[PDB]
């Protein structure tokens, strides 16, 4: 295969692996991709790669690079089957982005609300069985969705972009607004027991220090 490098944002010792949720989803194809890469972190905007000594820093034109030119049958594809994979999660780090900044406490429980609202999209989503999935057994549909992830059983292009974006959610959110992800979410939760049971996620997330920083200056209700 390929000579790679992928440089991402360093945390807060100029050393660990930072914040940076586009770093964790390139960090996340290429360790999915099955090919051999270095990653190198950097105290300096990341994610940038070296490939074959070509320097690439566009993300799209990089995730589009990486899915067609690391293709099958030597690496798995990783575009999801239903493009609505990717469209479930389009307006949660948005929500979670104005519930975080907010320093009206009166107001945080609409900034909650709001930011609930997209989460039971993502559960509804991942409780509504896919197109393809057939019960072993009865082969019928199932009555709610089994499938691991969001697309299908195998993590695609659509898990390495939500999933980062769900953890700095989950982190910083508890961390400033006590807040839970619902344990009623049960397609959401499902999900996410799936994810953190694999490495390629759990593997690449910073620290969850690393993320309350991020947030410390921001998310102090004034
Ligand atoms: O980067 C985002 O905020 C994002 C945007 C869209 S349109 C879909 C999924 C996403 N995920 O997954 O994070």
């Amino acid at each position: 295969d390929p000579e790679i490098e992928l440089f991402v944002k360093a945390g807060s010792d100029g050393e660990s692996i930072g914040n940076c949720p586009f770093c964790q989803r390139l960090f996340m194809i290429l360790w999915l991709k099955g090919v051999k890469f270095n990653v190198t972190t950097v105290d300096m905007n990341p994610p940038f790669l070296v490939y074959n000594k070509e320097l690439k820093t566009d993300f799209i034109k990089i995730e589009e690079f990486l899915e067609q030119t690391l293709a099958p049958p030597r690496y798995p594809h990783l575009s999801p089957k239903y493009k609505e994979s990717f469209d479930v999660g389009c307006n949660l780090f948005a929500k979670f982005s104005a519930y975080i900044k907010n320093t009206q406490k009166e107001a945080n429980k609409n900034f909650e609300k709001s930011l609930l609202k997209e989460f039971k999209r993502l559960d509804d989503y991942l409780n509504t069985p896919l197109l393809d999935e057939i019960d072993p057994d009865s082969a019928e549909e199932p009555p709610v969705s089994r499938r691991l992830f969001l697309d299908g059983d195998q993590l695609t292009l659509a898990d390495c972009s939500l999933l980062p974006k769900l953890n700095i959610i989950k982190v910083a959110a508890k961390k400033y607004r006590d807040f839970d992800i619902p344990a009623e979410f049960s397609g959401v939760w499902r999900y996410l027991h799936n994810a953190y049971a694999r490495e390629e996620f759990t593997h690449t997330c910073p620290e969850d220090k690393e993320i309350e920083n991020t947030y410390a200056n921001v998310a102090k209700q004034k």
